[PDB]
């Protein structure tokens, strides 16, 4: 009778072991993406759970990806390359003609320069892993191998010759040789670690948004039978708008009945190898505008507005997009606000809001001497390639830029000079891009009924601070009526010194004036403009929202929006290919 | 022009770093196969290279497979199951009823014995790995994971109910939990570690031999166009006969236009999943006879012979396969020659040459209950299941077996009793088996023209021993007249007890007599019979040879023939499945 | 491939298919899809068994029961592996005999 509980416990012990070799087991794995921006490069550490089953291999559960922590801001890749060329390529490689072949001599100094940055990013990630992982997770993360995807954006896109290509071979090498002591087996390869174009950044933000919000499940959302008796599976994907420092990207789903112009094309994510075949066909419009970045637009707006005699009375340029009370030297240099109230503008050409557009519109750039037309097209944007860097960056006859704080005019100018200029600067043609030259064209010719979300540091903050001010309702959903009324009140607030530094006197608050907010109404105008074009298209988005973080089923944050998790999903959703590259070849390839 | 060698120093560094991420890298990997035989369990350590390319997975180069070393002989699996059963099952459980349900009580005891055996096994592998690997190789082998395939052969086949299946679950659990100290990440799964049938053992031998001969390459050997204008690709594969302790396996390619009896079928290696589909279709004849094989043949022979009145006079049995001057007690027990030459016979049921067959032929076995007809075949081959185990192994009124050293009669009897009985022991029925019951049937109805190679310790010794005495040519290739000539002179030698404990007196030399060679002549008789059928069959093998090791034209030691390499190839040749199970899932699964 | 002699057992496997398809139990989609004790996605068909006793022979073909232990002399016939049913249909494990 007691020799009966011994039988049941023996039957159980056999069953546990049988059970253990039969079901899928899960392991934790870290994935780091290193963001190579213009001004800085910093690491982002992600955690996800892998799963493997007796027969079959190993996959990442995409639903399980969460942001563990972003790191400290370290030096930009541009700034690394620039230090190298300054020290070895001659004093004037930027002005004088470049002799590339003399540089091969100092590749160990570039490699040496890069080892400094890569060591710091490795250490920083290790700081975050150790910090945030449980004891349990750490030993598994160590065992699994940790993928690293280093993707550079705007800062490195301009570098001609072979330099950018050599830096990445160096970079990858440094990543493949982590220090053995900490035990995290970092590895990467030429597919993951690469420069990426603005339009890719856009497609990644698109995959990131739709997956984080559960629109891209394993199963489709609906599968009906169509008007010709055939099964159609569909996902209800959301469209995304992202205004970044260097460029604005817009990516959304195509309508069904929609006639594209010639020269314009819908990019199919499956075809361009951005999403696997087992998800329904995803056709999108996908733009990326270098003029429409926060920074690039500031320099463009300065050149275009202040060259108009309607705004340049008697040596002073009157900018409607800057708060009244703000006085500034007349260039697109880096604004800095001193502790006391002094406003200093940087004269360093590298530290300039027009620098990117101007080095593009250079005699140096082979994209200009390529076709005689793109010289004229950007001379019309008042950036003359035959004239020098200094002449390109400045407005003659201008002593000081003075803030006016007139939203209607600011909005008018932003509309006219940035959103839909009659002659926009060149559209970069590529697999990920649709072809459109600017926003006006997008919603005139290819508008969508799909829901829309707006993203970007300043986009989010400007609305949010208005909401906190009581100027926008707390359930704001994009009503232009309310947005324009709130924008008028906010942007007419004066800048005054009470003794505590420069502030913005709002009706019910004081907001510290920084170099990030002084012209903030330019992007509010840009919001207004953008909501107008969306309202006027044949098809209108079913709803609109502003987002930044996306929260988990548990109620706590999963990840931030943006290209980071898109870069992950691009590799990870391809189960068989990922299985091979991450686990089969993986970190052991480095031995 | 001076530091122009510094430019080429910098060029070369980049190309080297580029080279190092575009090229495939090789990593050393160990696989261990554990041979669970009827009398012992022995670990066998193997070393292979793996290759891994970017935009690809990781595969094993199957040519790089080398035998590193075989281990010590530990306890047979039968043994542990029999110790356990003796301790906890009913006294005389083999005589009595089962009532298996209460045995579950002592699962943790089964787990105790198994852990004892496997940790010896594990340690043994580690001993060999540490000793034979270079330090470079050792680091990679720790990193790669070490596949272990444990395959139980005979001696464990004839256990009923749950006992054997549970042992394997436990076996697997123990392998999947090695000691972290030595860093060899041993692991296994339900597909690798398992009991294998005779016919499988045979199919594995085929693969091993054929791959190690260089006849199973990635490309086919010939490609022609046949009478119907079809593109044909084929491999010129060799056939194998392995005669071992428990059984004898014959596996060879099916001849071009054979008509097989409706009771018999060709085994296709692709369909049954023993060879991948990219290899030319392998149609094969494959048999495993439990009646042949040295131990079981010697039992059955004794029973048939000493029941024939032509060989019995009074209480004496006259065996023509044993040397003149050899006298032993009349039974099938394990012969032992004590230090002074006294031939003594084991009376233990378990150490009995006839125990395996007698275990099969008992009212205990449900395979006998199954077919009221299978009870007849046991009775016909002189093993009545109505009788007890003791009655089954015995011959009444027989007391001494004396050798008559008469090869001609021996051959004749081996022919009549083992090679082609009129009423043979029941066939094995399974996917890997063609369905024949006897060797006579095989070459009468499915002869082949592809070359043949005989493998087996017993088989190799037969030829070798005579070659060492000058009875056969150093270059002997299977000539029948030469063989019988030598065979007569050898077996006709008297054995005399000198001061030296038992010796065979040949015309010009003296050979030691052992428990393993006193009836060698039976298996010489076996050889003669084998070739006789192979010469008499409609199709004739192009050549015939004897082999145990394959060496490689370059230098020496590659691997030993037998099923070990076939166990490996069966899993490893399937590149995409092997990548998932070895590299993606692998040992990380075990955490 | 079409015109050929067929064995009793085939005649039997054909009867199985006919009956099961005509009953509406062999559709393009599986009948049930559940998740078993090991967390694996399972899809199965609820197929019926047939006994046809004819002039020359008698055929019995039915689905193999969930946890049967078969004598080592006996084996289940899988319709996919032997190529009597395509792979997109839930695996059909069957007991199939023809007695002359």
């Amino acid at each position: 009778a007691e020799t009966e509980k011994h039988i049941s416990a023996g039957k159980a012990r056999l069953q546990d072991l049988r059970d253990a070799e039969r079901r899928c087991h899960d392991a934790w794995q870290a994935i780091v993406v290193i963001d190579g921006g213009s001004s800085a490069t910093r690491t982002n550490v992600f955690l996800a759970k892998t799963r493997s089953c007796p027969r079959g291999g190993r996959h990442i559960d995409p639903d399980s990806i969460r942001l563990l922590g972003a790191g400290k801001r370290f030096a930009g890749l541009r700034g690394v390359l620039e230090s190298w060329l300054d020290a070895y390529a001659g004093e004037d490689w930027e002005s004088r003609s470049v002799d590339s072949k003399r540089l091969f001599q100092h590749v160990p100094e570039m490699e040496d320069s890069a080892r400094g940055l890569m060591q710091l990013l490795e250490d920083d990630a290790v700081r975050i892993l150790d910090e945030k992982l449980t004891e349990e997770q750490k030993v598994q993360v160590q065992a699994m191998g940790v993928p690293v995807l280093l993707c550079s954006t705007a800062g490195v896109r301009d570098f001609h010759d072979w330099y950018r290509e050599a830096l990445f071979v160096i970079l990858r090498f440094l990543i493949n040789h982590p220090k053995p002591g900490h035990g995290y087996k970092f590895f990467t390869n030429p597919e993951w670690t690469r420069p990426i174009t603005g339009a890719e950044e856009g497609l990644y933000a698109f995959l990131a948004l739709n997956h984080l919000s559960g629109r891209l499940g394993e199963d489709p959302a609906r599968c009906y039978v169509d008007e010709y008796g055939m099964k159609q599976c569909r996902n209800d994907l959301v469209g995304v708008v992202e205004v970044g420092g260097a460029s604005t990207q817009i990516v959304f789903p195509l309508q069904d009945g929609t006639a594209l112009p010639s020269s314009i094309r819908a990019v199919n994510l499956q075809h361009e190898r951005f999403l696997p075949s087992r998800f329904p066909s995803a056709d999108v419009i996908s733009v990326s505008f270098m003029q429409l970045g926060v920074a690039s637009s500031s320099g463009l707006f300065f050149k275009e507005l202040c060259s108009n005699a309607e705004f340049r009375h008697q040596g002073i340029c009157y900018n409607p997009c800057i708060f009244r009370g703000f006085r500034q030297a007349c260039s697109a240099g880096d604004v800095e606000i001193l502790p006391d109230g002094t406003i200093v503008v940087d004269e360093d050409v590298r530290k300039n809001k027009l620098k990117p557009v101007a080095t593009y519109c250079s005699a140096n750039n082979p994209e200009i001497s390529f076709k005689a037309m793109n010289e004229i097209q950007c001379r019309v944007n008042k950036i003359d390639p035959t004239k020098s860097l200094a002449e390109r960056l400045r407005i003659d006859d201008c002593f000081q830029i003075v803030g006016t704080g007139d939203f209607d005019t600011c909005q008018a100018q932003v509309e006219e000079l940035l959103v839909s200029p009659r002659f926009p600067l060149p559209a970069n043609i590529e697999a990920a891009s649709s072809g459109f030259e600017s926003v006006g064209q997008v919603f005139k010719f290819a508008s969508t009924a799909s829901p829309m979300v707006i993203t970007g540091g300043a986009m989010y903050a400007s609305i949010s601070t208005m909401q906190g001010l009581g100027l926008l309702p707390k359930d704001f959903q994009g009503d232009l009526e309310q947005l324009i009324a709130a924008s008028r009140t906010y942007c007419s607030s004066p800048v005054v010194n009470n003794g505590d530094g420069l502030v913005i006197q709002l009706p019910n608050a004081e907001q510290k004036l920084t170099s990030m907010n002084y012209d903030l109404c330019k992007t509010i105008a840009l919001t207004v403009s953008l909501l107008q074009h969306m309202e006027a298209g044949e098809h209108k988005p079913s709803s609109i929202s502003w987002q930044k973080t996306v929260v988990g089923p548990d109620g706590k944050p999963r990840a931030d929006l943006g290209w980071h998790v898109g870069a992950i999903l691009h590799r990870v959703l391809f189960t068989e290919e990922w299985g091979r590259t991450a686990y089969e070849t993986g970190f052991t390839y480095n031995m």
